[PDB]
């Protein structure tokens, strides 16, 4: 090796995959956390299709363009694991009430 380019281009090649696939799996859950964050799209004005087709010239960078100052957030986050959990086996029996 002798130049950056050469070892970047290492990372850039699992992390193209991610931030590549980050506009799928992000839309993906978007649609569950639509409902915690509960902040739809402003009524109905103008027209629908020219904000939705002018804006997805935004969107399609922004899918990319979010996620990196996400890896910065990532880094930063609480950890879920090992905590006390419980197993509603019961409603497997009482739902049928067979």
């Amino acid at each position: 090796g002798g130049s950056k380019e050469n070892e970047i281009s290492h990372h850039a090649k699992e992390i193209e995959r991610l931030q590549k696939e980050i506009e799928r799996h992000k839309q993906s859950i978007k649609k569950l956390k639509q409902s915690e964050q509960s902040n739809p799209p402003p009524n109905p004005e103008g027209t629908r299709q020219a904000r939705r087709n002018r804006r997805r010239r935004w969107r399609e960078r922004q899918r990319q363009k979010e996620n990196e100052i996400s890896h910065h957030a990532k880094e930063i986050e609480r950890l879920q694991k090992e905590i006390e959990r419980h197993k509603q086996s019961i409603k497997k029996l009482k739902q049928s009430e067979c």
